């Protein structure tokens, strides 16, 4: 599991569960392919996005659906999303853990990124 | 000025100076239109991106040039950039600032919406 | 004025408004001795909490009153202050802003510390 | 495992590893009385801090001692450390997760709190 995407909810201190998540890849072109997504489980996590043998270096994009979460819960939001773009480098193995936290006004997103 | 983003660097306890932002506008075709740009000051801001006869309702995306920042200062970021989409003035005019807290793997965007 | 506090609510976008602070020093017997307090204005800011004669070196603590503010917004927030503790003016004197982002149960504390 | 601290260092995007972190709880005469401790693990996180039993409600303080972190890295940090206070409630059942996302200049705190 290369990447994994993990969405807590600020306000209520709980995992953002449900959430849409989308993952892109720069194409050559600089247009954003489509490449994963899925919405987090019940404890915020969107696991299995990827595999090692897909996740190569490249930009990616991590578009992570805030606002139908936001509406879910009936808090107007600020953001349409959160859009975490980044490059993989996996010049030494990488995991990714992109950690969105999240609240209605403001966003955090924190790459973690290990091994 | 009716948007106004605010950069800092969590790292150095400073504002984020000479930092590029971009603003675009969603068009009627869904692409992004550029709508303007400019480099935060000595302060970290960047003011007069735009006024209040341009800035109308739409969805706008502020693409803050993290990554060059954090390269100009030698480290190696996370992420490309700092990004936020937000729509704007869906209930009229509003004063937004963008706040964007920069740390080489993390940052935090957070909106001021203020009512003139 | 040396030393700002501002806080933000991340859930409203907003300036938190009338969020009590309190600064204390740590004092030679390591007991916090009260600095200065106040709310922040209505532009989420607080100013004037202490002057440049007043504001020596130390270790000071600012304790942002979050549980009241959310609160009176009718949220039961998690934490029941925003701390800040930091060693001021070790190297000379400095201005600090220390802005708060808050959210239920979530807060930021960052600052800005810039040589005047 | 009803209250676990999770470090992050937002400037290496790594878990702050080895970062001291203590729990105090409130006494009737409003003085912090330890209560547990531990170093983050190589995850980053400190688990076993404290038992279900033992983890009553009452005003709990982590303090997490972010400016040895730093200092173990070479990095100025402005605060002495960060100092999470909060009221573990126990209505329903509750695990507290107080992640703990530090930068020099800046730290987040979020507890997430399920069950
Ligand atoms: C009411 C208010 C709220 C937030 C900010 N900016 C800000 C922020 F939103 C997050 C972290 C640091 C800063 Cl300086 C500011 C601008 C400032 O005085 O630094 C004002
Ligand atoms: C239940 C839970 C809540 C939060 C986190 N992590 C986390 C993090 F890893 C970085 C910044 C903020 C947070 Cl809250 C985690 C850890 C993770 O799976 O990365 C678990």
């Amino acid at each position: 599991c290369p990447l994994m995407v993990k969405v807590l909810d600020a306000v209520r201190g709980s995992p953002a569960i449900n959430v849409a998540v989308h993952v892109f890849r720069k194409a050559a072109d600089d247009t954003w392919e489509p490449f994963a997504s899925g919405k987090t489980s019940e404890s915020g996590e969107l696991h299995g996005l990827t595999t090692e043998e897909e996740f190569v270096e490249g930009i990616y994009k991590v578009e992570i659906d805030t606002k139908s979460y936001w509406k879910a819960l009936g808090i107007s939001p600020f953001h349409e999303h959160a859009e975490v773009v980044f490059t993989a480098n996996d010049s030494g193995p990488r995991r990714y853990t992109i950690a969105a936290l999240l609240s209605p006004y403001s966003y955090s997103t924190t790459a973690v990124v290990t091994n």
